[PDB]
C-alpha cells in the first residue's frame, strides 16, 4: 500500500511499510484528525529536506545519511528525533583517550558489534588522560585532561559521527583534570577536579544555546576523581578525594542551582572507580580506597532501604578505568599496577559480570561513550 504525505509543501511518495518500519515512532504512530492539504494529504509543517534526507535512509536503512555540515548534522539528528527515528539500531560504544604506559592517547577505539571486537576509530586532535566526557545530542564531548604540554587542559572536543569529525568547541573556565563530566537535561556538567596546583570545587555546565561554559553553583567540598551519575532531575557526586577519599556523596538539585548533602555515604571511601544508575538504583565500581587499596568491590543504593549494600566484586581490580551505561553497563581497560585492556559488562538482572572483547591499545585515564544515533 502507498502513501503520499506531504511535508513542507514537498510531496513525498512512499509505502506504508517504509514510514512504519521503527515501531512506536511518531510518523508511524501518525498513521484522529490530522491536518491534510488541499489534495486530502496528510501535512506536516516540517523542513521538506530533512524529511527527504530521513525518507531516503528508511527506504535503505544499510546506508546512512552525511549531512553536508554541522548545521545539516545537528538539525538531522534533531529531526530524527522528533519523528522518533534511529539511524541505527543498536548502540556506537566509544572508548577515548587516556594514558598507555609511557604515551598520552588521541587515539579512539569503536566496538564493532558484528566482528565482536573492538576497532580503531577516529582519532581527537588533542592526546590526554583524566578528562570529564558526556553525551548531548548524541555528539561525544571530551573536556579538561592532561598531557606532555599541561597539567591542566582547558579544552573541549566534540566528536561528529555522522560526519566522522571531530571539532574544537568552547574553553573550560577552569583548566583542570580528573574532573567529571555528566549530562543532565539538556546541559554538560563539568565537576570538580584538579587544576595543576589544588583539588576544587568548581562545577561548569556547557548550555548549547549559548555555545560556553559557565560557572554554576560549586560543590560544598572540593573533590577530584570522582563519581557522578545524573538522573531524575538530580545530579548525584559520589567519593573522590579531597587530600583524602571519601565516602560522602553531594547531591545537585539542578531544578534549584543548589548542591546538598546526600544522608547516606559510601561504605567504602573511594576515589577514581564509577557510578551508574539503573531505575532508581545507584551502583558504585571499583577505584581506590583511603589506604590505597586498588579495589574491585561494588557498591549498591537501594532507596527501600536507605542503605549501601556490597554486591559481587568485578572480576579483577581497577581504577581509572573507561565505562558507560548501556540499556547493562561496560567497563574497559583501567590499571591496577599494570595496564590493562580487559572488558566486563554488567548485568542488574544477575549483578554479575560477563567477559568481553579487549580492547586493541591498553590503556587507563580514558572514557567511554555511548552514542545512540
Amino acid at each position: 500500500t502507498m502513501i503520499d504525505i506531504n511535508v513542507g509543501g514537498a510531496i513525498f511518495e512512499t509505502s506504508r511499510h517504509t514510514l512504519t518500519q521503527q515501531k512506536d515512532s511518531f510518523i508511524e504512530k501518525l498513521l484522529h484528525h490530522v491536518t491534510r492539504d488541499k489534495q486530502g494529504r496528510i501535512f506536516l509543517d516540517r523542513d521538506s529536506e530533512l524529511f527527504r534526507i530521513i525518507l531516503n535512509f528508511l527506504r535503505n536503512p544499510l546506508t546512512i545519511p552525511i549531512p553536508k555540515d554541522l548545521s545539516e548534522s545537528e538539525a538531522l539528528l534533531k529531526e530524527a528525533e522528533f519523528y522518533g527515528i534511529k539511524f541505527l539500531p543498536f548502540p556506537l560504544v566509544f572508548c577515548i583517550g587516556g594514558f598507555d604506559g609511557v604515551e598520552y592517547l588521541n587515539s579512539m577505539e569503536l566496538l564493532d558489534i558484528s566482528q565482536q571486537c573492538w576497532r580503531m576509530c577516529t582519532p581527537m586532535s588533542t592526546k590526554k588522560a583524566y578528562f570529564g566526557s558526556a553525551v548531548l545530542n548524541n555528539f561525544l564531548y571530551v573536556f579538561g585532561g592532561n598531557n606532555y604540554d599541561y597539567k591542566a587542559l582547558f579544552e573541549t572536543e566534540v566528536y561528529d559521527r555522522l560526519r566522522d569529525v571531530w571539532y574544537v568547541s568552547s574553553n573550560l573556565n577552569i583548566p583542570r583534570r580528573n574532573n567529571c563530566g555528566v549530562t543532565s537535561n539538556g546541559r554538560i556538567y563539568c565537576i570538580g577536579g584538579y587544576d595543576g596546583s589544588s583539588i576544587i570545587p568548581n562545577v561548569e555546565a556547557y548550555d548549547h544555546r549559548m555555545k560556553a561554559w559557565v560557572e554554576v553553583a560549586p560543590l560544598n567540598t572540593p573533590r577530584s576523581s570522582a563519581m557522578c551519575v545524573a538522573f531524575d532531575n538530580k545530579i548525584y557526586v559520589i567519593g573522590g578525594t579531597n587530600g583524602e577519599r571519601l565516602n560522602s556523596i553531594e547531591v545537585y538539585e539542578e531544578k534549584m542551582n543548589k548542591w546538598e548533602q546526600f544522608p547516606y555515604a559510601l561504605l567504602e571511601a573511594r576515589s577514581s572507580g564509577a557510578a551508574f544508575n539503573y531505575l532508581n538504583q545507584i551502583y558504585v565500581v571499583g577505584g581506590i580506597d583511603n589506604e590505597h587499596n586498588i579495589l574491585d568491590s561494588v557498591e549498591q543504593y537501594q532507596p527501600f532501604n536507605k542503605r549501601w549494600q556490597f554486591l559481587n566484586g568485578v572480576p579483577e581490580k581497577k581504577m581509572n578505568f573507561g565505562a558507560a551505561t548501556l540499556s547493562s553497563y561496560i567497563i574497559t581497560g583501567g590499571e591496577n599496577g599494570e595496564v590493562l585492556n580487559s572488558c566486563h559488562f554488567f548485568s542488574p538482572d544477575t549483578n554479575e559480570w560477563q567477559l568481553g572483547p579487549s580492547l586493541l591499545v591498553p590503556r587507563f585515564g580514558h572514557s567511554v561513550l555511548i552514542a545512540n544515533i
